């Protein structure tokens, strides 16, 4: 009905891709920066599937995002200043970022930036003392990717596994 068969699969896969992205980006920061990396035990305790395709997509997008998302740091941090103490407007901020990132179209680099904002939002919410929010951030991201036709765009390119071609 409203969803394509592959579009629907892509939208259902987003949660695992983002959880993997988060785990591997956080682990990469620890491996390179050690104790200087921003701590977040919730991101250390992410159990992943054993070496799944979506897991390897998340890992590769994290390796890429560590590089190409540095250009968005100031924009992301400036927007996070608007986060309410309860994090009640977290979804609204996430949709503001998506609107800005995809204003001129969709690309893999823009998708990676969106995942990167999700990571920074989850990290900051935790640093402000709110625990157990990673699941909500993940749902927010999956919601944005489906409704903004990002899942459709990814499906047209072969699904999340297509991201493996930027190793």
């Amino acid at each position: 009905g409203p969803l394509g068969s592959s579009e629907q699969q892509v939208a259902q896969d987003t949660e695992e891709v983002f959880r993997s992205y988060v785990f591997y980006l956080h682990q990469q920061e620890q491996e390179t920066q050690g104790a200087a990396a921003p701590a977040n035990p919730e991101m250390d305790n992410l159990p992943l599937e054993p070496n799944s395709i979506l897991g390897q997509v998340g890992r590769q997008l994290a390796l890429i995002g560590d590089d190409i998302n540095r250009r968005y740091d100031t924009e992301f941090q400036n927007l996070l200043e608007q986060l309410q103490p309860t994090a009640g407007n977290a979804y609204e901020l996430f949709t503001k970022i998506a609107s800005s990132l995809f204003k001129s179209g969709i690309s893999w680099g823009r998708v990676v930036a969106l995942l990167g904002f999700g990571y920074r939002l989850a990290l900051y919410v935790y640093q402000r003392g709110l625990t157990g929010f990673l699941g909500q951030v993940t749902s927010f991201l999956a919601d944005i990717i489906l409704h903004h036709y990002i899942a459709r765009w990814i499906a047209q390119r072969g699904g999340w596994v297509a991201a493996l071609n930027f190793r």
